[PDB]
DNA sequence: AAATTAGTTTGAATTTTGAGCTAATTT
DNA sequence: AAATTAGCTCAAAATTCAAACTAATTT
């Protein structure tokens, strides 16, 4: 009676086919394709930061969204993202959300 | 001014860069649609761990493998790095 | 009026880090 | 032959955490 959804359908991203039809594809290949391109941008320049730069371009949209959706609430907010609101608190800080 | 975009096609078959944190957006969108006032408990190691991966994978591809230049690339310590391998099995 | 939340401290648990070592591997 | 890396420990630096508690907000 219920189909399997996999941990990778579970965040996904419209896209378009070599069909021009409307599909679904996992968040990773957004990342994928990101650092791809990242990486083919570099020329052989050195690199020291890439983890704390995917995080930052990770953290802001999902604490932005989780803020929308529990409509400024924290504790709701720290609560649906299974971290301490203080821990939260700080995250909104860094990157002047709050 | 963006170093993380991926690219976009509108319908004129025109090809745009758009930053990842606009993907990630559209994606909590969706996940908060699908599900109607179920309730989320742990969003953050969901998300963290769907940006991990491909992260472990692409800088072990382009380090071919060498641990330490990834971590170093990476800007964590090579214990965390051989830690968040094991976390998703790829090692 | 109750309840819930924000804002803050405090100390414990967990995690990340660096450094040191030898074995194995790459150069 | 040398240099680098992996696999591994130790403990200490940093971060996350829960538990308070009152003021302030919301219900």
């Amino acid at each position: 009676m219920f189909e399997q959804r996999v941990n990778s359908d579970v965040l996904t991203v419209s896209t378009v086919n070599s069909q021009d039809q409307v599909t679904q594809k996992p968040l990773r290949d957004s990342v994928k394709q990101a650092l791809k391109n990242y990486f083919a941008q570099l020329n052989g320049q050195d690199v020291n930061d890439l983890y704390e730069l995917v995080l930052a371009e990770v953290e802001q949209p999902l604490l932005d969204m989780v803020m929308q959706y529990t409509r400024g609430n924290q504790t709701r907010a720290a609560l649906m993202m299974g971290i301490n609101r203080g821990t939260l608190r700080k995250k909104l800080k860094k990157y002047g959300m709050n």
